[PDB]
């Protein structure tokens, strides 16, 4: 369903502007493929061998960048396509880069914290030449984090030198970013106060009902109370919460670190968490799955806003239904897009030798989110299309243009 | 087919999880090839680079521009190469890359654009001691001529980077021989086993182009007697020798083999199963299935065609008596040759064909006494012998270098 | 010493963080060691050989840093301690560098302006593949200074482009820092102001007693007048003077600048000099010579907080004996780091290609100084000991941190 | 026993005094190129950390590329590896090839380590002076405590950060471009060498019976080539026993003891014997093997050989030189005798860069080749300053960096 849904927005916008075809063909075909072994020893000296990978889809804008998954399940279709995906999502925000998406195929769990080093620094040796500070910036995906990326910046920086900048997700002692945890959920609400504007209206206007409650939901959740937002339902996985008085949202916060459950959390009723995405309310953030809104229960959505912050939400079906309703939709590419703006802003801190503080980091973020979505909607504009439709014809022409001006003469 | 690597693999009694590696190629490498047509429309293919193993040396092998890929062709034959390299001892390993095209759709400029632009994609990836490339199915010594020109632009003047080169632009001398002559060097070699010689012998030959030709004049010239050679419009017997001289100078006159006068026309099809000492087959592949293996009078088969002998016939063949060279080191010379280019590039100096054509002699003679030693050890027939060998100096190399990181 | 201090420092630093036995052994290992032939002609023709070095300590927390040194006397003990706690150093105030120390065995009085600049040039021959913008960045030491640097850049430039962050120090012209000869002196009182905003207190109507009125002595008696503080004792190594309502130091410092003596300004009565350290003040500022503070005077010292800028101007007995007298001391690794911190900031503007105004380093050297007040005091709360082992144990541990995220595996 | 550095160089200063050298060049001279330091730090098959110092010196590239091998050994410090380093270049130029001096090593037991723990530990050597070394820079080889195996984990590393570079490293498996006739070089060197010597007598190897201290790379195959030309071996020591035979031991069959795991010591066609006692053994000639500094004047006038053929580097110090010297025996310096190996590995060299292998008959034809050319250079330097054989072979080599320094000149 990455293809799936990542074709039907590329071939959507495609329509709108008109590619030529001849280009289009060019732009669905990667820059470079790379397959290579990976063989250890493990601790007690067996080998294992693996095969890792790097798809490299385009660079026309800038380096690639994208993330290493270390699991077991390799889809090389799914792989193509979220490199693609990563692609026009950075040219939806303007950063400068193009996609790419990497892994392993193994199963972390079956190896010991050494085997997993030794991993990760073979891999680099395999790929040291391929990537690069101003080529391919790896991130942490499913698998690995910011000690796997740790790994990888001492291993590839024995090879070119101390190189901070060529991978993004490290520790802070190793030069990561301050914001990144409040990235996402941030982002989310930048970009809702931007589109709120242009109805006069801003958050504290709003009642909000939001679908999860991790990473993105806990930080939109509480930069939405903070800003006088309120938050009337929250669910998650094991219940859901309700209120129509707004939730005191730092007294859940507290609540679950804890260790308390949504339901049984005194400020608000427990309700079905099959009923949040239908719940009344003028703003609908679904943060936990994609999928969740289609034919069945999309004549009963009753906000006039849906923020998608989760990955492909929305099916085509309800897309449909909910536009005709006058529902206005803003598309996940452009939505979830802060944290990978703040992973840009390490690079750029790495690069520039000095780090910022986190007012720096979430003043640019603010800036970075709230121009991209004033570009969205001059492309609504020009092609009287709706917000998904007005940030894939930005993100592929962009992409188009840079590629155009480039040529192709030898 | 994976049946050559198994058999062997069971032989040397090789470890589960070093065959598991050997397995797996080194790097496998997909790059997008863009270019403007002459019209300045654009056309987008995708070349590839399968670099399978880089134990023994850099590795070798050839670019294919052909519109039909399948993955695991190119995969098989990039690890042919590796054990074909380590059977006569080259320091290389196994490659084999393309572009998936037809070049009769493409301008001669157009070929060359793209093979600038496919240079350009993966001129980080090949190299004098790295990668070097050779001409395939759809290129040629123009070809290796313009990957030269590009990938020195990148990187210096590097003759070495591919084989199959222009004379004028560092190829070897003794490359349109090398193959057949390579093929009488190995039988030499095997006969003297059985206190036989070349002169001792007659010789029938399937094919007759680049390999039947050089190979048929380099038996004539040592005694042997060639009484049948086919080809593809006709064929020609004569059960006292045919004058090879004779037989060529009438093929440089545009002329077929059934007009030579100097023998009988004879049915193609009653090469295989003419009459005697030494088949050599030299035009295609699976030629000796189960059933005419019976209705074979050679005692000897030397395998110069690439698998010219299905497997039914193996276990025949040893029954009927025959003794079989491999293809897989018979025809060696042609890549043995261009390890020889590589070095005289390197060494910045070429060589006369006198020294060209002794040192193919003592590569392919001292490759038959090493695998006739391994059939010994392990006491199999002259395929495994070699088999065994090639991969057992690719594991003893991988297992030398080792593992830690 | 200089020698005996950072090893009394680094061992009970060590023992308050429990350092692994097997790691410590690796982190008093330096990571490379150099030594290299530097042989010129002399003006005259006829040949000189002299031994250039480098002690390249550790690069776990970015690039190497640090001097190169131009003296005869060459003790590799003590080259090795000071290139052991630049790492330390640079660790306790937060820059992303490492330690190193280097120079040549030679006595630059021996040497014209030309064999000096030979000498400079082949050194560099000999150590340019060993140096770097990302590797290790040299600074002026005793018998260098910015002369010395732009001919280090000028020959390393020849091997890899114009190359201005290589080295610190450098003239203006070619790419050195604004505000270096302020640093150390506005540095200390930057310190002084976030330890007194500790109190609810700032540096207006305190009283100040200085020993030393050089590079920082000046300065940082400048920085203080200008805030509001009273200096009411200043001492160099020809006299003193005194004024109980605070000297003007503007007034002060031109007379020096008139080469009047201080024992002879006009602003003030002549006091002995040896009567400074126990003067009564409320602050007591160390600029001159270490070792000033022993057990012999500790006990009739009346300040109540003590800025150590010199380098270890207080002994361990003292130590002892005033913290039992509840006097408060800024340690010195912290204290007079602004220099450091400025060199710093300029490899900070060459990487960036674009130099900043004065009042932006000083900004940046304030922000840079009071972040790493304030993480010293939070680890003497930590680890319940005072300001030196704070800064100490803080420098230590990043260090150590950074090395285990790096991990071991090859 | 002697510091190795002071050793070194007072024979240094009084070859340059026989050349009257400039004071300012040989202040030059003496002076190293290099010298690097680095921590070489590995975790254990249990995990556990250890902490190495590993060396390289670089002393003089004059003359070529600098080369020789890397020690692993306990007593590896910087003044043992300085030493080795400056005898480097001077044995370089004897023989004549085109190389300066450099050596390396890292203070430690191999005995004390598993076979991955020395991969990794020589891994990560490579990874600290992989910046350091290069076919055309500096070309290590093993030394004691390192094989052919070592060789081969260099080149494997080192080719990660430079690409497949087979001419890095000598001393590499045939199977990854080694030469035929290496491991076998510097023994057949010595047996060379001293043929060359004993024929100045109009003697030969089978005039004479040998006692050799050290059973490794050098002793075996020393001892091999020996006794295949009728040499009488009667002694042989390693580090744990030692084993004697009036009559002359089968050395093929020591060799397969060897091979069997077996010790010196309970070999049964000879006596065990105390190996503190195999340098003053009764025997015309000694060998010594294994480490330097091992005749000094704590024990030379003890010795009974009237050669001494210096297979090990500096096993004779100044002192011992005198006092053997006044009891008439005759020292064929390590400058010369030992010379073998890094002159095959010169070779070996040679045809990686040419990519092309030759057979061993070649390697060992030009082997006797620039020995025999060496022996006649350095006859005629001892006539020319009526020196002692050591003060030829040092004069020979330091005039000629001497020269090549001097041509390339000073100015930057
Ligand atoms: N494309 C991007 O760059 C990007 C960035 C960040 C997050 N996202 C998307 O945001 C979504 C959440 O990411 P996250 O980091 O917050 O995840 P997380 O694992 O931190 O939190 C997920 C939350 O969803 C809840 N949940 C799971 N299934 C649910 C269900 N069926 N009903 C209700 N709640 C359910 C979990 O209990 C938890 O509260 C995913 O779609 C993710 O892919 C996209
Ligand atoms: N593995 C290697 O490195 C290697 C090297 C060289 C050649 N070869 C093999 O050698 C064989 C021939 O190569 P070549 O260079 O001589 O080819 P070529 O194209 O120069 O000539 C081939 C000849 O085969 C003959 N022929 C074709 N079809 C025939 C038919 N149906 N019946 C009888 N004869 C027929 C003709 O004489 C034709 O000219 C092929 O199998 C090729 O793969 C292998
Ligand atoms: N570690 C660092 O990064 C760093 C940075 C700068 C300075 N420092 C320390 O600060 C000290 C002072 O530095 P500076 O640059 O101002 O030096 P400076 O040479 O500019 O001035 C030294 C001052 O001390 C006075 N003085 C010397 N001996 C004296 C004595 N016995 N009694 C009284 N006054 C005496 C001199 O007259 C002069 O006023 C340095 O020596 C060093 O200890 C450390
Ligand atoms: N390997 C070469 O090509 C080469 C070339 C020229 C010179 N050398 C010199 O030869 C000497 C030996 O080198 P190698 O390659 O044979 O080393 P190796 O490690 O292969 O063997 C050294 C031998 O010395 C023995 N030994 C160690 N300490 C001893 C002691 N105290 N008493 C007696 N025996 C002892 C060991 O047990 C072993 O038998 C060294 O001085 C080396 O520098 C080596
Ligand atoms: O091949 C070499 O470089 C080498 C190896 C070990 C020792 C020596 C030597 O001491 O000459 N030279
Ligand atoms: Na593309
Ligand atoms: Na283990
Ligand atoms: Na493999
Ligand atoms: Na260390
Ligand atoms: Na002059
Ligand atoms: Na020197």
């Amino acid at each position: 369903n990455a293809l799936v849904a990542t074709n039907r927005n590329f071939q959507r916008a495609s329509r709108i502007l008109g590619l030529d075809s001849k280009l289009e063909k060019s732009l669905l075909i990667p820059y470079r493929e790379i397959k290579v072994e990976c063989t250890i020893p493990k601790d007690d000296g067996s080998l294992v061998s693996y095969v890792g990978f790097r798809i490299q889809h385009d660079n026309a804008r800038g380096p690639m960048k994208g993330g290493i998954r270390y699991h077991p399940e390799v889809d090389p279709d799914e792989v193509n396509a979220l490199a693609q995906l990563m692609t026009w999502k950075t040219a939806v925000v303007d950063i400068p880069y193009g996609g790419a998406k990497g892994g392993i195929g193994c199963n972390p769990k079956d190896l010991s914290i050494s085997e997993l080093e030794r991993l990760t620094r073979v891999f680099t040796q395999k790929i040291h030449d391929l990537i690069g500070i101003h080529r391919d910036v790896p991130a942490p995906d499913m698998g690995t984090n910011s000690q796997t990326m740790a790994w990888i910046l001492d291993e590839y920086s024995k090879f070119h030198g101390h190189s901070p900048a060529v991978v993004t997700g490290k520790p802070i002692d190793l030069g990561g970013s301050l914001g990144r945890e409040a990235a996402t959920g941030l982002g989310v609400v930048f970009a809702t106060e931007a589109l709120f504007a242009e109805y006069g209206k801003s958050i504290s206007d709003m009642t909000f009902a939001i679908q999860g409650f991790g990473n993105v939901g806990t930080w939109a959740a509480k930069a939405i109370f903070e800003r006088g937002g309120k938050v009337v339902a929250v669910s998650d996985i094991n219940g859901a919460i309700s209120n129509p008085n707004g939730i005191d949202i730092a007294a859940l916060l507290k609540h679950k670190a804890g260790n308390g459950s949504l339901k049984d959390f005194s400020g608000g009723d427990a309700m079905n968490p099959n009923d949040l995405l239908v719940h009344d309310c003028d703003v609908l953030i679904p943060c936990a799955l994609g999928g969740v809104l289609n034919k069945e229960n999309a004549n009963d959505v009753k906000a006039k806003f849906i923020i998608e912050a989760a990955n492909h939400p929305t099916d085509p079906d309800a897309d449909e239904i909910l536009s005709k309703k006058g529902v206005i939709i803003l598309p996940d590419v452009y939505a979830n897009a802060g944290g990978v703006t703040v992973s840009y802003f390490e690079w750029v801190q790495n690069i520039q030798g000095f780090m910022w503080d986190e007012e720096k980091v979430n003043q640019e973020l603010k800036r970075y989110m709230t121009k991209a979505f004033n570009d969205i909607k001059a492309n609504c504009k020009t092609h009287n299309c709706d917000l998904r439709m007005g940030a894939f014809t930005l993100g592929l022409n962009r992409v188009a243009r840079a590629t155009l001006l480039r040529g192709w003469e030898a």
